[PDB]
């Protein structure tokens, strides 16, 4: 139930099943709204790890003073304030998918963190003297200019070479725009199955409106736009004016 | 026993009457005293969860170092020493309305932190490691300039697609001058009765001051002026001279 | 035993009469020494609340760190605090009246802790998740410019709006001279029994000093100037003469 | 024991005597050595409060994070730590007189705090929830300038008119000439009775260096200069060349 | 299975192996990619300790706070949070090798801490009064410019001449082109045989390619090119417009 | 066993002797090594409490944080580690003399806590609500120019009337020259017959030598190139040769 | 097994010799690698301690704020000051010898917490009410220009004077030219003898090499290229080709 139509997303589609066979790190980048998440998800569903966990986890928003402890654990112990041991991320993730979401905001302190990790699966609890051993496949994404950090010295370059094994650049939706008119027959179709609504389809002059609308927020303000449309709607075509007004 | 004449008002009571069947966030913008709160109430009331908890919440007031633990909640354990784990307010409002207000000025650090949870219901403890499921209908207010804050990179582009689905836009309510005398009415009659005077109504010079001010205050302002009025009222109307040294 | 003889003083005098019946927020704003206490304490014993307790707060005073423990209190549990649960103000003034003074020197950071909890009477205590409701009526005073930092953004809108329902604006004492002869010799007859002494009266010369000084300390100052010519005194009667040496 | 022989230190004198009645604040001002512990000392053995205690504080001192506590006292409970209640030194000088000595270098944060308990001796402990009320005389002391402070804005002004119901300015040394020589002469007398010596007076010589001398350190400079002479003296009288080679 | 053809890495090799029957500290440095870990591991291999744990730690990523507790251990008793000593990694890696990478990026402060152990295998544990003794082989890697740190006195000389006593300085692969096609040739190998495909080298075209392009990831960058045009790959042979489209 | 023969040396010498029978502040100023600690000492076994405590204190080393508690003491309760009460080092002197060494370079956060103890020999312990009176002779130090750090307002005017009661200003060991030779000799002699050496006087052109070096380090430094000279001689003599390549 | 040569070098030890009988604190300096601590640990060997403890501390990478409890211990009770007193390091040298190394990188505030022990032996321990008196030999070595320190005020003049009493300013080995060949010699026969090889000497053309090279490094960089030298050598002599890839 993913749409995919454009040229430049049936290639997206294509190495997604080309990797399947494969564990290593993919680098998904794009604006917000591209589909990011659907992608990760999807090489998730298509790899040889599809039925154990995939931990998603915002990256860059743990505070910097439990990062550790977050993503390695700690050991029972006095570097404490408690009484016995605690898995990180890393372990809870072991044999299945760990998605670093929002990777391109991790502090240059954080991303140093994950350094030895990314290839070795190995790290110390916080507190710990026993090296950990895990085998987690790693997915990362962001909605930053990854390559322009690099460049700025904001992201580092050891970290990007580590991470970006596979990299799945998702254009904005204003280059897909063979994606634009099947993106919103999907949504009108399931927000009227949704909603008891009667709506079937869109005028020529919306769907005009509709490819030709800029799509800041990608798929997600599409999406947005046609709840809309729909929930508002009377007809059994949603017409010009009344996108229109919602754009 | 809520007033809704002019236009927009009108356009706005019939948006929210066409959202009731969904569960969609809204995004409702405005100046102070133009009735974010009125209106949220609202949408919830005539929502498919009216009879379910109402949970409002001023999210920026909430002190950056408990965001965690007051949203998600905490796990009993070595973060923190307390004893027993705590449910956050996104739990509380399971299967209910959780109403973040103040949304615009949330911090950048914060605004992160809810991301993910907006659309997919789903996070995990402070501390814990059971990602944890709710159903939670949001509703999001402020009287800051929304649009601006995402242009000025004040507020995450991503959060603001995610939050603005539906967006309602009240108007200062000196924009809305057909609101202002059935308005002004509607409290004269309230506090007449509270109060037990016999005030029943305005003279023509007053109404012509109601509907020339300002009222930077909106609707506050205004039933806080007809309330001074009310009490400090002699006749049985208001003329223009009990209004002017009240504004 | 309260001396109200200017016209201002007056009309300020019989809004308080007029507002006996009233539960809702009054403002009251002036220069240091003009009798803001004095205006919010009346207010007190002509209420429906005259003997339920008045609760006074410096609540510009109170530590940021602690201002939600001691306005809300803080539930058991809830953060190295404690044992036991804690009331706030809020709930100690429950059905009485909380004088919120200083109230224009509170930061912006707890203006906004304040916000909701003025019209809804509702709030959670620190670390608690049960909604907490009273019934308070509201007073606050501060000798600050109140409309001034409004419009600098020192102090928000949207919290003024909802104190000021009621406005009472003391002016200072060199704009009320019909009060400072009353003044004067209501101090001189309460001194004069209070430290055993004979004076009874002022000079026609030192009536006129008293006129046009300036008072910048207000009401205060002339108690004061009062108290200690009576102190030093000798005659029946105080002359220019041991006025001009005391101020 | 103590010397008052010029004008204005005899009209203080008065002023003393006068207020021995009276129970309301003093305000002491004057350079560094003028006396002002000496005659907030003698207002407390003339005043109706002579038997009860008489508790001294330098309250610029505290340090700001237990300014309540010291002050004001702290109930058990109140933020772990302590087991039982303790008692501030308002309480502790109930039914007597507390000296607050420094009292203009005060932070304007610490001043806010002492506000309302000047004029109604009420307060609540730091984490109680009942009003305490004592009946404390209080007295005030600095070797700043208060008024050009308050001018700055680094004193508050409704501190100062609180304080300064009774305002004692005591002139330096060197604008009470009168008093030099008299003051030397006690000093005299007390030292070379302590340390068992034979001096009895100065010569004429000495007498006009002393008087010319400004006196920086005031009546303190002047009592350590007498009494290094007297310990380093020989004859039965004190010549210029013995004080020259002091100052 | 580890490739050495230019003849830098000839000469590498050589060194490496001339070593073995040493203990002194190497210092290895060099971009990212270019094969440091890789020699830091091979010379431990080849060494009189490659039976004995090798230890690997970001020396630079341990947080300051923790530096000495974590290198050098603590002793049970103050400076605690703890009950019972806990050995640090000096000693985890006693009798064998211990590995500083990052070592160029570590702070000052810390630096300074490590000095004296670096020679003398001895140290103190945080909070303890025994001296330690360890013997420990240290290997050192950074990506950091690390003769460049010492002039801009970034780094200290006398660390610097401890660490340094070999020193293996990497080449970047764009200055080792006699390396590039003999490890892509492995890399096409390894990932053929894992894969399961039937790709078996490259045309001239593309090998081409793979000399002229910069390498900015080095050795590093060169494997991930390689694994995706493997996993991508159709022919028996990669083309020059398969990598083309890959760098 | 000390040296005193300059005319300056002699004169304090005497007023050493002159304050035998005092017990009042002593205020020691002059370089590093002039002997203001020979000088204190000094005045203590001359005075009436030779045989009591002589408590010496680098008051300004010790840390803000734990000034009071460490010259106060502190009341058990308090709470920190905290279950019994503990003198600080007034008490610990009490009936005894302080010596307050490097009183110049104490901050004036803590000059100012030292205030009220000076004179009236009182203070709180921290935490403490009881009064304590200690009979303390207070002598103190300092190698900074302290008339300088008075004006600069580095150093509080009041602190320095109460402690300055007493001045001794020690010259440089350059304007000293009748010290240096018998300085000089009384260090031969001692240091010759501690290391059993035949070094018996100095050429008269070393005399010359010790005359005209300006001794930075005062009498310290010309001890210290004493000691060398008797270690590294061979006559019975010190030529102008063992010095010269000694200073 | 040291090697003391060139005119300097042997002055320097014949004052170590010299000194044997002493006990007074030496001050050592020089550039990295010139043979401060081997200077140090000889004085101590050819002492009256040689058979007492050598504690060495890089005495500026104690943190500040464990200074005192690391220098002077602890007392039990003392702010959570565990449970039991403490030795800090000037007990734990009791009898023995303390060498301070890094001596010219103390912070001031670290100084000045070291002044009063190094001539008389006695402190307090953090927290404690006793004195404590040692019989410590101070060693100290720096390789800053300490003088300059002393100049720019970065480190007292007191504790210079103090720490200075024996001086030794260790040249560069490129001014001590006849140390070089020498040097070199000790350390191919102590590498070739531990690495088993038959090296036996340099080229005429090795030496003049060796004899031009600046040395910035000093003693420990010439031992690091002989040390390489020697694990690379082929021969039965080393020529200048060997040492020319080597600096
Ligand atoms: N190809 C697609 N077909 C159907 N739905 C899609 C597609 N791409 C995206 N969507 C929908 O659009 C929305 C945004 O997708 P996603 O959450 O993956 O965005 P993202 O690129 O990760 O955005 P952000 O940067 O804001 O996190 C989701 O509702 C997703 O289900
Ligand atoms: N349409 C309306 N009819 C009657 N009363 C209204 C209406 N809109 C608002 N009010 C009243 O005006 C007051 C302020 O409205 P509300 O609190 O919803 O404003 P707001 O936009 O949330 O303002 P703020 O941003 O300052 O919180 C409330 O007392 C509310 O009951
Ligand atoms: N109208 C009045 N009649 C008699 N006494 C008065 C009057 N107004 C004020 N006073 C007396 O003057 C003094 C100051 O009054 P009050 O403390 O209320 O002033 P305020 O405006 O609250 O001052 P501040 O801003 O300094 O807190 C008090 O002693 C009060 O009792
Ligand atoms: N009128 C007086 N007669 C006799 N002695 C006096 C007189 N005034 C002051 N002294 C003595 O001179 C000294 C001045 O002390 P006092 O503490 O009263 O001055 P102060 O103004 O409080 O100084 P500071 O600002 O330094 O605290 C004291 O020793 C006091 O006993
Ligand atoms: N000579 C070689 N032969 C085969 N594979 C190599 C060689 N050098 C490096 N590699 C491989 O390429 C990558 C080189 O990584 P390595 O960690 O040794 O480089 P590094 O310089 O330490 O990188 P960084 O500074 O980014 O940590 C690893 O996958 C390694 O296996
Ligand atoms: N008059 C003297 N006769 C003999 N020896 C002296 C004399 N004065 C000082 N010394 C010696 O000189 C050394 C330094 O003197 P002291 O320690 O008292 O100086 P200081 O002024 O306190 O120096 P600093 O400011 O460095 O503390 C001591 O060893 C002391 O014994
Ligand atoms: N005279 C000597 N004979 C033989 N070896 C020496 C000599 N001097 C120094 N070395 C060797 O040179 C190396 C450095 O010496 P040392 O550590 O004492 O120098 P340092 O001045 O303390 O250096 P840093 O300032 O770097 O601490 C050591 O291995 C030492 O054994
Ligand atoms: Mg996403
Ligand atoms: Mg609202
Ligand atoms: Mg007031
Ligand atoms: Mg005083
Ligand atoms: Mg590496
Ligand atoms: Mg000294
Ligand atoms: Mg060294």
């Amino acid at each position: 139930e993913y749409v995919f139509e454009s040229p430049k997303m049936k290639e997206i589609l294509e190495k997604i099943k080309k990797i399947s066979c494969a564990e290593c790190p993919v680098l998904i980048t794009g604006e917000s709204g591209v589909g990011k998440e659907v992608v990760a998800r999807l090489i998730h569903k298509l790899s040889d790890r599809s039925k154990e966990p995939f931990v998603a986890l915002n990256v860059a928003s743990i505070p910097r003073d439990i990062f550790e402890a977050e993503l390695f654990g700690y050991e029972k112990g006095a570097f404490t304030g408690a009484v016995s041991s605690k898995e990180g991320f890393f372990e809870l993730a072991d044999g299945g998918t760990l998605f670093l979401d929002a990777i391109g905001e991790l502090s240059l302190e954080a991303q140093a963190k994950l350094l030895r990790v990314i290839e070795s699966g190995k790290f110390y609890r916080l507190g710990g003297r026993k090296e950990i051993e895990v085998n987690v496949r790693i997915l990362a994404a962001t909605n930053r200019n990854i390559k322009e950090l690099v460049k700025e010295g904001k992201f580092r370059e050891d970290l990007y070479y580590r991470l970006g094994v596979i990299e799945i650049e998702i254009p904005p939706l204003r280059e897909r725009k063979e994606d634009i008119i099947p993106l919103a027959n999907h949504f009108l179709k399931k927000f009227s199955r949704k909603y008891a609504k009667e709506v079937e389809g869109f005028t020529k002059s919306a769907q005009e409106l509709l490819l030709s609308y800029p799509w800041y927020g990608n798929v997600r303000e599409l999406k947005n736009v046609i709840e809309r449309a729909v929930l508002f709607s009377e007809g059994k075509f949603i017409d010009r004016g009344e996108l229109s007004c919602l754009v």
